[PDB]
Order: structure tokens, then sequence, then C-alpha cells
């Protein structure tokens, strides 16, 4: 089955970027102001996308993003049957990647607040895997951060993918997408990294619910859990319209 | 219309680098010494140029700089009709990119000084979008910073563009220009990023005048607003003469 | 002898990355919080692998890692006779590279604790060349760090090496492997750099035993010296199985 | 004259890297602990070499280093007549590049110690352009830093240049050399950047003698001025022998 081989590549690809991305976030969170800052978090997340694409690019096209997968299906470039398979394959692997990060820092995570698992607060460890609203990053303000961030990601992704452009060889397509992830994190008000990925958010968040953080990861921040899922999906639609209206529709 | 399609690519390209570049500047300015320093500002601005060129390189040549556009027209490589169209397309998109950054940090910008918009000072938010003279960066000292900075940018741009050189494939022409932007910011005494772009300066500055900062953005620093426009234009002329006298005129 | 020429390339390649990698570690350790942090250590180690591969890639394939060499021999891609020759050639050169770093910082290393050589502690200089357990990086916790780290390295290495993929040209195979080394150090809880290399660990550690640190470098941390040797070897086996089960076995 | 065109490319190439490299050093020195650290100095110097090579690579081969030029002449790859012409062309342009940096920071340099120019000390500004011995970087210790640093630079340069290797296309030869410069600065105990270049050292040092710092720049540190000239020259000879004995002589 061709679809099965593409799904396994998406599972391994999302496993690489989540394990590498959330692993660097664990170092900064657990070692408060000692192992680096936000620059290392975005550099690790940005470079992890480059490595993840190179691993699974030749098999499944290296989407590693349900918002990106939704964009190609919306543009009639890929069949709609690939969307549920890729999304489950992208979510399963971010769940697995979060488990590896949990195993790596099992003692440090459990010792952050003594012998308890705290979701949000000063000694909060659930923010390593998922994203939670900040002081100026509430639901209203944070919703537009994912919308604009994902729209910019889709525009840059479609620029290097459109067949009407030059056939960029292998290698100069993961560094570019990895550059977009690094710049988006540095530009937007998100300090977790790769916030424009619904699978990178819901996957590890679902793991934290079963890891021992309880159901509070889904009923906190005025039910914020669905925002990093719906908002990037809307941004993919907006990013597609922006690219098509400006560049896409004029390439005869 | 071919010129219309090239103008739309220049508008989207300047939108990407301004929104990404000024977004990182907003993080450092609003979060004083928390989200990074000048290294992240120049890295984001330098990488944003790489992404912006890759998006619009195959359509309009990816100038994204009125000084760069003036250089090609001066060297008789492009028609003079493209200069007013590209400049307006480069300015419109830096205006739009500044509006997106304003929407992203609307609450944080307005809360920097309580409920007021301050142009310059300790709690100054107008410096996120435009550039203003510093203690050692006055009109006399700052004028030569744009002249030398733009001249070095034009020399590096003409080196990878001259047809007498090797036909560099797609991909190794945005990273190089993006490298020049990053090095120029690190070398020159500008902490805003990409100061050698007249569109990146006048565009967001014009937005701040209508955003709520008043007309003080145009009548401050002994009328500094015209310096980051005329000085890079003179640097493009000087950079063209430097490259032609040393390398350009000797390529038979 | 073809095998002799490949061994000499492996010796020089491991010499470059060890001398460059451990040299940056010496700057941070000796200049406590002055010459940079962990970001510079991983950047130097990651970029040193890129330079080392480019130097010896065209001769011996640029393994520079006994775990990587074990993976290719396990996958029947290289003869088993190359494993003992490459491992000795990789160990000899990390021993030589450590001697160069020792000569560079001979006065600073000896003056860290007055006129004595201390293996572990506050004024510990043996950690520049080798790796020692930390507070949360004991034998049990540190063993899985090398296992997961090396498994991720093998998966990324096999992705760009498998003949069934695109023939990536020279240049886009050292930056990718160098990216993996940089990301692994930023993700995993190791602050020394390139901890997934048995030769980079045992080589300089053997040098410190004869340099003047005594035999305490081999009988400290509950005999930790063998962990960064056996654990990456097991990770190479696990990394091979992960890549083959997900991607490798499905490429007809 | 072919030699005249190659000399003009070497003059412009050394002008780019010196002006960009020393400009970042001026920011860190004048703004004490505000504009960055040693990481930005090595990143700017490393990336400046990449830009300088791309500008003058197609004309003069982009040596930009008398030690590198001496290596090719020693290996009988280039005529010996090119050595005096390239060295003068490399020195003239580092002298010019230092003058541009002086003009950029004329007020800040003169105001470091009031209205005086101090060569060495706390308020020392002559270290921006040239290199001076540190506490642990005296003549005996600093001599071996240039020897090992230049030997590693020559080995990496000869690896990507030898015709027996793959014909690396344009673009993947300036980033590699620029990587070597960045790693060498991070590894070695030099905080100025690109210390393995005799032209980058003597050029700006000669400018400081006539700029107003007096003749003390040549009679300080027990006559240290000749060390960053002779020592890299010896390192080029050692680096050539290392590469030839290990890799060079075995490529039939």
């Amino acid at each position: 089955y061709r679809l099965l081989r593409q799904a396994l590549a998406e599972c391994l690809g999302t496993l690489i970027l989540v394990m590498f991305g959330c692993g660097s976030v664990a170092q900064v969170v657990l070692s408060r102001g000692t192992h680096g800052g936000f620059l290392t978090i975005n550099l690790a997340f940005g470079f992890a996308v480059t490595l993840a694409i190179l691993v699974a690019g030749q098999v499944s096209g290296a989407h590693l993003n349900p918002a990106v997968t939704f964009a190609m299906c919306f543009l009639a470039r890929e069949p709609w049957i690939k969307l549920p398979i890729y999304t489950l394959a992208q979510t399963l692997g971010a769940f697995l990647g979060a488990g590896i990060v949990f195993g790596l820092y099992y003692d440090a995570i459990w010792a952050f607040a003594g012998n308890e698992l705290v979701v949000s607060g000063p000694n909060g460890t659930a923010g390593i895997f998922a994203t939670y609203p900040s002081g100026h990053l509430d639901m209203v303000n944070g919703f537009f951060d994912q919308f604009i961030g994902t729209a910019a990601l889709i525009v840059c992704v479609l620029a290097i993918v459109d067949p009407y452009n030059n056939p960029v060889p292998r290698g100069l397509e993961a560094f570019t997408v990895g550059l977009v992830v690094l710049v988006i994190g540095t530009s937007m008000g998100f300090n977790s990294g790769f916030a424009v990925n619904p699978a990178r958010d819901f996957g590890p968040r679902l793991f934290t619910a079963l890891a021992g953080w309880g159901s509070e990861v889904f009923t906190t921040g005025q039910n914020w859990w669905w925002v990093p899922i719906v908002s990037p999906l809307l941004g993919s639609i907006g990013g597609v319209f922006v690219y098509q209206l400006m560049i896409g529709c004029h390439l005869e």
C-alpha cells in the first residue's frame, strides 16, 4: 500500500521534529536561564524541521503539518483521502515524540515542583510539550498569532513547491521550510516553537493528559486546547488565497 | 500585464521581510532584554530576506529594495519604467507588513507607556517599525552608515547577479543576499535591521503616522525621516561605481 | 592499500572535529561564563563535523563515528573488516586532537586550580575532553541519552545515504549531518557536545589518563567511562531497525 | 593585464571581510557587553569571508589570505609571481577596510577615553583593528594559536580545492571556508576574529599607526606585531604537509 508507506514516513518525520524540538524546550524550562533562551528553542525547532523533511521528503513529500496537508488538498494537488491519514500519522509520532522527551527528562520533570506534575504556573512542566496562553497571549490575541503565522508558512511552502517555478533540487527545500519555522518563532509572540503545527500541539498535549498531568491540560485557559488546531487550519486557507491571488494564479 | 505581475511579487516579498523583521524587533523592544538581543533581530531580518527572495525571485527578480532597483536601472539592466512601479510596490507591502505587526502586538504596544503611543524615549514604540537617531547615530553620523551599508549591499548583489559570472542556481542567491543583510546589521551601528532599505524604512514610518503616533514621526530628530531614503540611494550609485571599477568593467 | 588510505582520512577527519569541538569547550570551561554558553559549544561541534566530513568524505565516506561505522557494517553495506580499522583510526585522532587542545590551553588548564589537575568538581578541567555524569545525568539517566541520541543520528544519516533516495551532491551531506549533531546537543541533556560518538569520548578520555589527570578518569562516576561507548553502539542497532521498519524496507 | 584584474578582486575581497569583520568588533568593544559577545564577532567574520569569496571568487580564486596564497604557491599550483602581488593586494584593502570602520565609528572611538586614542588597556580602541596579547595569550602561547589555526584552515581549504575531488559548484566553497573561519575563532583563544590572516592583521595595524594611535601599535607586547604574520605563514607550510601526507599524496 502506497498510502501506508507515506503515513509511516509522516509518523517518523513528525517524531524527529517533536522529539528534537520539545527536547530543547525541556532544557530551557527545567534549567531556568542556564541552557539558553528562546533563540536556541527556535533554532532547534527550525533545524529539526529541516532534518525531518530530509528523512521523509522522498516518500510522503514531508508535510509534517496538518495545516500544510490541508493546503495541498485545498489546492487540488493531493487527494482528500490523504488528509485524514496524514493527520493521524502526524498526530501519532508527536504523541510518540513527546513520550521520548518525557523519558529523557523523567526525573527532572517530576522534580520541578517536588514530586508533583503542575500544568501551569511558575513550576509548570506541561508547557514543554504543549502551548498555553501567556499574559499577552490570551485566546483573542493568540488566535491571530496562529492565523498569520500559518498563512506566512503556507505562502513560503507553496513558493518552493509550485511546479511552475524552477525545479529546486533536494536539499534546498528543507532548509527553506526550516528557515520559515525559525523566523516565525522569532517574529511571533510564541516561545514554545513551531506553533503553526496542529499535530505538534495536540499530539504532545494528548500525551500530557495520560502522562500524569490530568485532564487540566484540556480545560485550562478558557479551553485553549482547540485554538492551535482550528486557527492554523484557517491560516492555511488564508495563506493559499494570498499566494494564489498574488503569485499563484499568474503563473501560466 | 507583465509589469503588474512583477509589482504584485514585489509587494508580497516586501510584506514577508517587513512583517518578519519588524515582528522580531517588537519582541525585543516590548520584552526588554527577555526575548533576545540584536543578534536575533539581524538573524530574523537576514533570514526574512532569504524567504522573501525565494517567494518572488522567479517573478520580479526579488529586488525588495528601491536602492537595489535603482542600481539595476542605473546599470541599464532594467528599464527605467520599473523603478517607480517597483518602489511603490516595495513601499506598499512594507506599509501592509507594518500593519500586520501592529495587529499582532496591538495590546503590548499600547500598554508600553500605559494607554499612550510614544514615538521616542524610554517607552518608545515607534522605533519598532522605523529607525530614529541614537546618541552616536545622529544625522551626520547616520548618513554615512546608510551610504557605506548600501554600497556594500549593492556590490554583493551585483557579484551574484552579473551574467559574466557562473550561473548560480536557484537557492544560492537568497541565502547570499540574506547573509549580506545579517552582516550589515551586525557591522553597522544600526540595531533595527535592514537599514539599507528605503522601503523598509519609509513604509512602516508612514504607517506609524496614521496608526496613532501622530505626525511626530516625520518631524523628529531634525527631520531624520528623509535620511534613510536619500542616503541608500546615493550608496547604490557609489556601490555600482565600486563594483564596476574593480570587477564589473574587466569581465569581457 | 585502499584500507590504509581510508583509515588516514578517518584519522584526520576525527582530528578536525575533536580539536575544533573540544577547543570551544575549553573556552567556555576555562572562561566561566565569558566566551559563550552551550549554544557556542554545539555550534562549534556541529560545524566541525561538517568540515571534517568535507575533508575526508571523498576518501573514506566520512563516518568519523564508530556507531555510524557499526551501522553500515550491520546493514551489510560495508565489509566487517572496516569496523576495527575505522574504530582505531577514529580513536587515534581524537587522542591526537585532544593533545592539540591540551597544547593550546596548557597554561590555562594547569592554572584552573592553581598547579593541579582536577578531574571533577568546580575547578574541573577533565570535562573539557571527556564527558562525566551530572546531577541529573547519572549512569541510569545518561545511558538512555546516548541510546536515543545515537538512534536519531543513525536514522538521519541513513536517510541521506540510502541509494534508493535522490543522489544528493557533495556539500549537502556534511551540513545535514552537522545539523544533526548540533540539534542533538541542544535537545539532549549533554553540555559537552557530540556525545553520540564513542571515539570522541574514549579518545580524549584516554589522553587525559596519560596527560596528568591520573587513572581517576576511568574510575569515577561508578565506572562511567564505558557508557558513552556501549550505549551509542546499542543506539546504532536501534536506529537501524527504526529506519528500516519505517522507511528503509519499503524502498523497492 | 590578467594579474592586475586578479589583484583588484583581492583588494575588494579583503575590503569586504575587514570592513564587515572589524565593524562588528567595534560594536562589541565600544558598546561594552551590549551589542553581543564573541559569538557575533566570529559569526560576522565567518560570514564576511563567505561574501568576500563570492564577490572575487570568479576572478582571482578568492584567496584573501597571504597564508592561503603561500600554500598554493608552495604546492606549485600557482606561479610565485602571484604571491607578492596578492599579498600587497590583500594588505591594501585591509588598510582601506580599516579606514572605513574608523570613519563609521570616528566619534565613538575618540570618545572611549575622552579625547585620546589608547592602544591597550581598559579603554583600548586599537584592539578593534589589530590583535594584541591577552593575559593567557602572550607571544609564546599566541604563536602556537596562529600556527595550529592556520594549519587547520589550510587543510580545510585544500580539501575543497584539490582537483582530484568532486567539482563542487559555485556557492559551496565560500560557506565552507566561512565555516572554517567561524569555527577557528570559536575554538582558538582569539576574540578578535580571523586571526589566521596576516593581511587582516598587519593591514589595519598599519592604519592605526597613521590614524592617530602612534607607533605604540608596533612596539607593544614585546614586539608582537610580527607574530600574526610569520606564524600563520609557518602554519600554511605545516597545514600543506599534513593534508598531503594524509589525503593529498594518495589521490592518484
